């Protein structure tokens, strides 16, 4: 548009709309062009839910946090468009990765990077509230961005219904699950599931552990156990992460701090 207006609205037509992402896993997002600048976006198309995560978008800028590019939300129907990750979200990365090459220090890179973007979301008063590694973005050089898939109601047992609403319950605080109570502190509990993923190469929290019984064994101070090969501290971060008082839990800021620290 012309400011003689939003920054952000864009020529729905500078897009050469392609094929749906990853075989349908994200919903209405789809691969593009975005002709003039020789560039693959990721592209989401459809209203107040859309509008406000546009908007959301709009307030956020990070280096480890998926970057908006442009919005068409004059007329239907509705786009959101980012930058496209090369190697896919985390989850399947890890899974499918040479371990060779995506050893020990690789790992501990992709978990500093996240907890970056998450130090900022908690300085600008934002709360995730599904922070996972199928929520996570990994592109050239092991480059990592936190997004938001909005995966609740497109995935299995991943999510399971409550009032309405559909819960990952292996990444849910235990005050989330118990009073529906998110803040950053709850994002710090999944940090630390997300560490776990990280740690194993993707492996699912809690394995063959019956979902009915994941808030009993927590308020029985249960844990999961320390993978193979992770380092000591790194276990030591994530069992912090995992108190059961949120106010007992560190900051993103001091856990970015520690990882930050290991990482030089
Ligand atoms: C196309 C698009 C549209 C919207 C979004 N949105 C976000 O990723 C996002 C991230 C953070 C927030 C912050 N927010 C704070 C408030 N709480 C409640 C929620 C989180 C909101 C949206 C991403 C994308 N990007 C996207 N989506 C799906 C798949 C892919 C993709 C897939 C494969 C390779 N490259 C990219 N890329
Ligand atoms: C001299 N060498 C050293 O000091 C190494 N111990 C440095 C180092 C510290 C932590 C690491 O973490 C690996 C990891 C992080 C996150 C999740 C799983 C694994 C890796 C290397």
């Amino acid at each position: 548009m012309d400011p003689s207006y939003d920054k952000w609205e864009m020529e729905r037509t500078d897009i050469t709309m392609k094929h749906k992402l990853g075989g349908g896993q994200y919903g209405e997002v789809y691969e593009g062009v975005w002709k003039k600048y020789s560039l693959t976006v990721a592209v989401k198309t459809l209203v107040e839910e859309f509008l406000k995560e546009a908007a959301v978008m709009k307030e956020i800028k990070h280096p480890n946090l998926v970057q908006l590019l442009g919005v068409c939300t004059r007329e239907p129907p509705f786009y959101i468009i980012t930058e496209f990750m090369t190697y896919g979200n985390l989850l399947d990365y890890l899974r499918e990765c040479n371990r060779q090459e995506v050893s020990a220090v690789v790992l501990l890179y992709m978990a500093t990077q996240i907890s970056s973007a998450m130090e900022y979301l908690e300085k600008k008063n934002f709360i995730h509230r599904d922070l996972a590694a199928r929520n996570c973005l990994v592109g050239e050089n092991h480059l990592v961005k936190v997004a938001d898939f909005g995966l609740s109601r497109l995935m299995g047992d991943t999510y399971t219904a409550h009032a309405g609403a559909k819960f990952p319950i292996k990444w849910t605080a235990p005050e989330s699950l118990a009073y529906n109570k998110f803040s950053i502190k709850s994002d710090v509990w999944a940090f630390g599931v997300l560490l776990w993923e990280i740690a194993t190469y993707g492996m699912s929290p809690y394995p063959g552990i019956d979902l009915s019984q994941v808030y009993e064994l927590l308020e029985k101070d249960y844990r999961m156990e320390r993978p193979e090969g992770c380092p000591e501290k790194v276990y030591e971060l994530m069992r912090a992460c995992w108190q059961w008082n949120p106010s007992d839990r560190p900051s993103f800021a001091e856990i970015h701090q520690a990882f930050e620290t290991m990482f030089q």
